[PDB]
């Protein structure tokens, strides 16, 4: 009796991916579109531009919470409380944008999130790879079926949501998230006291006495160091929102550089920079094409949001056969550059519509469909140890945070050079990168 061949603890964690990544991406399909209706009632007073910039710089706090996460729960709370009080937190954020509230509920959402997020994702993935031992094969097979998992539920959220959204409006939808992530804490909590070891209910590399203090100054030192920062800004009248989401860019981007500064390795870095530009192009699904589906697409007979189900949609399709095609078969640098690559093509793809019909017009939902199709073909050459696993959640952060510069470029007027630009740079970068390593 097993999960797919896997010790019967994958379904339960399994489970409770598929759930709060329902929750996570239900949320993320129609934040968009809300705030742009926040904005259009005169109740959230920002340009679309960062409205766009916003979404990217949620995404990015919420990957740079995960590099730390793991460690919290390592060291601190264990992996199993992190999961459970990671996602109480998560089903709070959805619960107050269910409020019936409009702009000031945003930023307390935002911020149970970050923190929720931070605390769940990368420990359900630590979760999942307690449920084998060191030495067995069927680590890779697990942790696979554990992402078809994953985007199982990022694939049926826009779908319910969106629709729902339609139905009995936002708050309603936004309550739908929440209860999603309800579902997902109860299969964890009864499901995970049956499958799961208990010695993760604390952590398993808990700090050492002599750790404690110079830990606690160098967050101290950086905590003070950035409100000093902020206060600054608010004296010197840099308190714009955009001033604050540039403050968050600056911040996610010095990150890998000093933290790559202090081993230099340099090997690592091609690949690094490979992975931000990929997930970078790849985060743009969810707000400079969720753009183009609503505004240069007819979704008069659907909700737009649906096409946020293409991504995980793909995965899903290209997971047999990747699967068979790594039984019967590349270096790590070239899986990123070609993977990069495809991202391009991607964007390549997406400013043939508007340089052949014009922008001013609407086209065929065939071109997001293709679109998607060649970046999670490049995604498939990326997607699936505590230590790298924070590498991952901060490639992902620094590619949300570049884009939140480059997202507000993007409008009808700008649509075709964007796509061209940013799709080209990346086919080349693909090149020189895959070379330069
Ligand atoms: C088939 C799956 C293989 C994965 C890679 C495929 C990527 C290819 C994308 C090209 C399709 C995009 C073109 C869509 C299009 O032009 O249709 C527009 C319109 O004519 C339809 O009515
Ligand atoms: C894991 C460390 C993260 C450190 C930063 C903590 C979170 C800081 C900012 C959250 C980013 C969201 C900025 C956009 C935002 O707040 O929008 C608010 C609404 O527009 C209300 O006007
Ligand atoms: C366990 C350590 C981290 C603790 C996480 C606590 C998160 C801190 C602040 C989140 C703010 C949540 C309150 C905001 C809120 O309720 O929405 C505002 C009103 O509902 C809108 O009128
Ligand atoms: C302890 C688990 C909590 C999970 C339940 C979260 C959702 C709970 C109740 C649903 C709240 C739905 C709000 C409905 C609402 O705001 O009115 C609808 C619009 O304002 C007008 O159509
Ligand atoms: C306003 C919402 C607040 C909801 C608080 C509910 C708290 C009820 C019980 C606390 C249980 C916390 C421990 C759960 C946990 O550590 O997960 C491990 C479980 O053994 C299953 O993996
Ligand atoms: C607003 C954030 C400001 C930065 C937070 C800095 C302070 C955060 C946590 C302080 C933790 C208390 C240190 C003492 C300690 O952890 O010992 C507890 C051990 O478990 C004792 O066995
Ligand atoms: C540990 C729980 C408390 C930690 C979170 C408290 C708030 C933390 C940071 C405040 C936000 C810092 C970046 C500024 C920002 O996001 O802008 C927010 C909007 O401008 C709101 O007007
Ligand atoms: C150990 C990593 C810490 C590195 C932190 C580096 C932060 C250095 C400078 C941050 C300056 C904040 C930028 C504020 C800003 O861009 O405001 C400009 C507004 O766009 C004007 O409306
Ligand atoms: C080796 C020492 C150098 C430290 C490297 C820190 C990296 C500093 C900045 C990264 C560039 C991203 C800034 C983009 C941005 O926020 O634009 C806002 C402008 O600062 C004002 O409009
Ligand atoms: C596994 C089978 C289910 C496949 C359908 C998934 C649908 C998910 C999102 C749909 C997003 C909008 C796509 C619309 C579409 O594909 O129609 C294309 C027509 O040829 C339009 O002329
Ligand atoms: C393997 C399939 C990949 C398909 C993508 C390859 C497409 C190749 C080039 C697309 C770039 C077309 C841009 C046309 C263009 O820029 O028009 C300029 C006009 O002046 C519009 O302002
Ligand atoms: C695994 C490598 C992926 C290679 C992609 C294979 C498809 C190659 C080129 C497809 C280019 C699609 C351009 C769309 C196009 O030109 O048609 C325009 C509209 O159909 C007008 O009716
Ligand atoms: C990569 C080698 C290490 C040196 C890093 C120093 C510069 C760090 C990051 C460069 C990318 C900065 C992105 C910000 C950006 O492009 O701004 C775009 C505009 O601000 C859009 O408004
Ligand atoms: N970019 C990442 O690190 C994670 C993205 C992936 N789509 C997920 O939700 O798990």
């Amino acid at each position: 009796k097993t999960f797919f061949g896997q010790p019967l603890g994958l379904s339960t964690l399994f489970m409770t991916e598929m759930w709060e990544r329902f929750s996570y991406y239900g949320m993320r399909a129609i934040l968009l579109y809300y705030m742009w209706f926040l904005i259009s009632t005169g109740d959230l007073h920002i340009t679309r531009a960062t409205a766009a910039s916003i979404m990217a710089i949620y995404a990015s706090m919420v990957y740079l919470s995960g590099t730390i996460g793991g460690f919290v729960a390592d060291r601190i709370i264990g992996a199993r409380p992190a999961v459970f009080w990671g996602g109480v937190l998560i089903m709070l954020g959805h619960i107050v944008l269910a409020l019936p509230f409009g702009a000031s509920a945003l930023f307390g959402s935002i911020i149970l999130i970050i923190i929720g997020t931070g605390f769940l994702k990368p420990n359900v993935s630590t979760l999942v790879g307690t449920l084998y031992d060191e030495h067995d094969r069927r680590r890779d097979a697990g942790f696979s079926i554990f992402v078809f998992g994953i985007n199982l539920g990022a694939f049926i959220a826009p779908l319910i949501v969106g629709a729902a959204q339609e139905a009995a409006g936002y708050h309603v939808a936004f309550s739908l998230a929440a209860i999603g992530m309800f579902i997902g804490l109860l299969v964890y909590y009864f499901g995970g006291k049956k499958t799961l070891d208990p010695h993760y209910l604390r952590p398993t590399d808990p700090l050492a006495p002599e750790e404690v203090k110079p830990l606690l100054v160098k967050v101290s030192l950086a905590v003070a160091g950035f409100i000093a920062i902020i206060v600054v800004m608010n004296l010197v009248g840099w308190n714009s929102l955009p001033a604050y989401i540039n403050l968050l860019t600056i911040v996610a981007i010095a990150i890998p550089v000093f933290y790559f500064a202090w081993m230099i390795v340099v090997s690592y870095i091609p690949l690094f920079i490979a992975a931000v530009l990929f997930w970078a192009i790849e985060e743009q699904g969810s707000v400079v094409l969720a753009t183009f589906a609503a505004e240069r697409v007819d979704s008069s007979w659907f909700p737009v949001s649906w096409f946020q189900s293409l991504n995980p949609l793909f995965i899903m399709l290209y997971t047999p056969f990747f699967a068979w095609l790594w039984t019967a078969w590349p270096s790590s640098p070239t899986k990123f550059a070609v993977g990069l690559m495809f991202a391009g093509l991607s964007f390549l793809l997406m400013a043939i519509p508007g340089a052949l019909y014009g922008t001013s017009g609407k086209v065929s939902p065939l071109w997001l469909v293709g679109s998607w199709a060649l970046v999670i073909l490049g995604e498939m050459l990326i997607s699936p140890n505590s230590q790298m696993m924070s590498m991952w959640f901060l490639s992902s952060s620094v590619g949300s945070a570049l884009n939140a510069q480059l997202v507000t470029l993007y409008n009808a007027k700008s649509e075709v050079a964007y796509f061209s630009y940013f799709g080209l740079g990346s086919v080349v970068l693909g090149i020189v990168l895959v070379f330069l390593s």
